[PDB]
Formats: structure tokens, sequence, C-alpha cells
């Protein structure tokens, strides 16, 4: 009662931004066309840290000059223990990631 609901239909990408195409029920019960600006969408990335080291030490080093390249005040990032199954041979099974989100 209080919320924007649509029905996506499809989509576009532009200035780095998502928009949503769908539609949206009027008063009278009837659907019109709409869209929606979607801004805050951030890259999910994940370094895989050296033998013996940590994703802290990924924190101290990367995240600096990521606010550097980016010009961001700050930048969200936290480990994890995301499991890797693919054909690049020199991940292993298991291993704890820096999880950094940089906005698109």
């Amino acid at each position: 009662t209080d919320t924007f609901q649509m029905f996506w239909l499809d989509y576009c990408e532009v200035n780095n931004t998502l928009i949503l195409f769908g539609k949206v029920k009027l008063k009278d019960d009837n659907c019109v066309s709409a869209m929606v600006q979607i801004n805050g969408l951030c890259r999910e990335l994940f370094f895989l840290p050296r033998e013996g080291k940590t994703p802290t030490d990924i924190h101290e080093e990367i995240i600096p000059l990521l606010m550097d390249k980016y010009g961001l005040d700050n930048i969200r990032a936290k480990p994890q223990k995301m499991k890797y199954s693919f054909e690049l041979p020199d991940i292993p099974s298991e291993s704890d990631y820096l999880k950094v989100l940089l906005p698109y």
C-alpha cells in the first residue's frame, strides 16, 4: 500500500545505470507503461589471497589504490569462504575471499 509495484518485462544499460521497463496498474484498474532507473548497483569482486596471506592483507593493499583509481571516499569490503569448482586450475576448492563491492 506504500510501495511502487511494477511488472518488469525488459531492460537497458545506460550511463552505468540499469533501467527496467514494465507495466503499472492505475486507479481505474488499467495498466500503463513505466520505467525504473536503478542506481547504486555494484560489482562483486572476489580477491583470492596468496599462499599464507589473508583477506585482511588484500584489504590493506588494494582498497586504498581502488579509492585512488575511482575516486571513491569509502569502499565496502568483507571476507567470506567462497567455493570454486571450475576450469581454472590454480584456484582451490574453497578459500576465504575479500568481497569488494565497487559501484558501477
